[PDB]
């Protein structure tokens, strides 16, 4: 049943990117009407009524891009290269996702206390699956397909491993689909995993274009990954799975796709995805981007491209820390687009722009959505100027955290 | 116990301009570093020493903090970011409310800096407020005595000649007096020229705000943009040009001095080699958290190497800053900079160490035979590799194990 929750400043998170002082909002498990906080008390003097003071509320995150399978790392990959990078994770040969379900539980809570509400979980064997079943987390688990030679087992094994996770969808988790990369999904396997999304009406994501090695394999067959096969993968391949960026990006052409990365694609790259996907989402992950090719996403390219972005952690196989708000100051660093017109981007893309990424009826206050909401309690009260961009550099713990109407934290 | 110890470490960073990382080392030292070899030969040679050795831990120089301003430690969100302008304009428009009730902060921001790995501030001050906390603090301190006005007062300089006075006989063993003008749009050309002549006649180095927005060098280069109306609008000043003509006017003063020179982003390439041609002993301070709060401009690294100069890293006040532990203002220097990750972070590391040491002229920053005992142990959950230590280091470190500061456990 309904309440209200009010505070002095209220992020609308349109596109917009409206603020409200002394704005409140009634809520069940939807949120029901936003007005004047005072004036809704009056209008509604019989229910539960809460004013945070010298705070912000907002909708809770999403963090459309994690690896938690991988939340056990810390030192056991290189970084400073893709190459490098991509190196250690193969020679670690699985060795740091045994013993996971601690660090797991400990990233469940990182993105809780953040202020994260729902969650695009990339996963390649479903381990993390329980955890997220058992957190008040909304889920959507990317089932993520790895395989550059073509096997009809492997296709199979793949497609039972789906249908398990399409068993465990309920109201907090929806089953998804991933194709790895273009350097390690052989193509007539990613047509099957695509075509596999479209009969289950399923969202689809892939990494893209996250390296100049990648961008060297896909466009002329020639860099790092010559030897790739070969030497991780005893496989007998020594030309790109596809030719040219075109070739991988039309096997998504009409389908909603996450494109992960993108800092290698150009703008040739970019607006073939917007035209051919017609539903692509670009997802942006700071950290991650410096620590492996440690090339930042162009945003003024994106824009050129006429597409937005949204902001993930990515997995701690390729950061320190989960905590989306972590990443959103990494974010602000990793850019010299002048601040307070970047904070706006930065709180748009951890909120309305991941809810639209991940198809779900979150991310913003507007009558009929989620009660997924956020409360971070502060010393002072921010000037409506400042109030996006002092809550970004300032907020650390979640005051309050409401999911679906019900108090989490 | 003045006696002489042992410490050892998996991975050892001698902080060398090499840059040399150890494995299995360990050092021996009593106020200062004695001795330096492998750990276990360490331990044969001087079997009666105390010796204690960090598995998965890394053996470093307390860091070097070579400017803050502790007397701004009360500010979360009392100043305005995404501009200077806006943020200078606020800052003014405070009226130095945030400064009242500063001791709690100012604790707090010091012992930020100690469970840091900072052994060692360059601490700007306009009053003295900070300066009583960290005499009885471990830190070593060096004190900048910051001169304000925009016009000129022989009484304004004689009371500032005697604030320093009170300051020089507060020195000891732990506290270096030393002098700072402002900046070009704040000091007017004989006063700034007075507090130079100051520092001379005391031996005392000197610091100054150089060159951080595109606001001060329009004003700076041609006497336009917002610095029109400054002296007006907020000193009630008739001021209305530049108080120095050109940059080569301002860096000329401190031809021949030891001078830090902080921000410096807007500096171009002719006026960081002047800088290093006439002020001899200059040294650059970078500021990555605050640079991209006020102007938005980070420095650029290579401009910097291309005038023959190096930067120590530093993490400014709350007044610009969000933190000010160094080790999360070194990963934002990593986030700042598109070198490669692995140079980036040596010159990360460097900067946090033997180059605030050469800034402060404080005998360490460095694991080396007859520099001060001041050493940080940071532990770990696994071993880097010897060439991923350094980056990995800076991405993992968040609070020292021990600490060390002439030779006495602190933590
Ligand atoms: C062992 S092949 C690559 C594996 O690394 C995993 N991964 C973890 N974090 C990331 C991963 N993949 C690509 N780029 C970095 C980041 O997205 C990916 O899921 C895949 O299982
Ligand atoms: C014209 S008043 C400026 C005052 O702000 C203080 N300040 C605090 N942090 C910084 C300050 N000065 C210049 N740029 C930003 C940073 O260095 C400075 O010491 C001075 O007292
Ligand atoms: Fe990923
Ligand atoms: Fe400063």
């Amino acid at each position: 049943m309904q309440e209200i929750i009010g505070a002095s400043l209220v992020f609308l998170c349109n596109e917009k990117c409206e603020v409200l002082e002394d704005y409140g909002v009634v809520f069940d498990e939807k949120i029901v009407e936003i007005g004047d906080y005072h004036n809704l008390t009056l209008k509604y003097p019989h229910l539960k009524a809460q004013f945070f003071e010298n705070s912000v509320l907002l909708p809770a995150f999403i963090n459309a891009h994690t690896h938690f399978e991988f939340s056990n790392n810390k030192a056991s990959f290189d970084y400073g290269s893709f190459s490098g990078w991509l190196g250690s994770v193969l020679n670690n040969g699985g060795a740091i996702l045994e013993n996971c379900q601690g660090a797991i539980q400990n990233a469940i809570m990182a993105q809780l206390k953040s202020g994260v509400g729902s969650v695009g979980a990339i996963s390649n064997h479903l381990i993390e699956v329980n955890l997220l079943k058992e957190s008040p987390l909304n889920a959507v688990v990317f089932l993520e397909f790895l395989g550059s030679s073509y096997s009809l087992e492997k296709l199979k094994a793949f497609e039972a491993k789906f249908k398990e996770l399409k068993d465990l969808e309920d109201q907090k988790l929806k089953a998804a689909l991933a194709v790895h990369a273009p350097y390690s999904v052989q193509k007539d396997m990613a047509l099957s995993v695509i075509q596999l999304a479209k009969d289950s009406q399923s969202l689809l994501s892939t990494h893209f274009l996250e390296s100049l090695e990648e961008l060297e394999w896909v466009e002329n067959s020639k860099g790092w990954f010559e030897n790739f096969y070969q030497r991780f993968l005893k496989e007998s391949n020594f030309t790109s799975l596809y030719e040219g960026a075109n070739d991988y990006i039309d096997m998504f052409k009409d389908t909603h796709t996450l494109f992960v990365h993108n800092q290698f694609a150009s703008l040739e790259a970019l607006k073939r995805i917007k035209s051919q996907v017609k539903n692509a989402f670009l997802i942006t992950c700071p950290f991650s981007n410096r620590l492996l090719s440690g090339k930042a996403l162009d945003l003024e390219r994106v824009r050129e491209a006429g597409l937005s972005v949204s902001v993930a952690t990515d997995g701690l196989s390729s950061n320190i820390s989960l905590s989306l708000l972590d990443e959103l100051r990494a974010f602000l660093l990793s850019h010299n687009m002048p601040l307070l017109e970047l904070a706006k981007i930065a709180l748009l893309g951890a909120t309305r722009h991941g809810a639209k990424a991940l198809a779900l009826n979150n991310g913003e206050i507007e009558t009929n959505k989620r009660a997924d909401l956020s409360v971070f309690g502060f010393n002072e009260k921010f000037t409506k100027e400042q109030a996006i961009l002092q809550f970004l550099l300032h907020a650390k713990e979640v005051e309050r955290l409401f999911l679906g109407g019900k108090r989490v934290i």
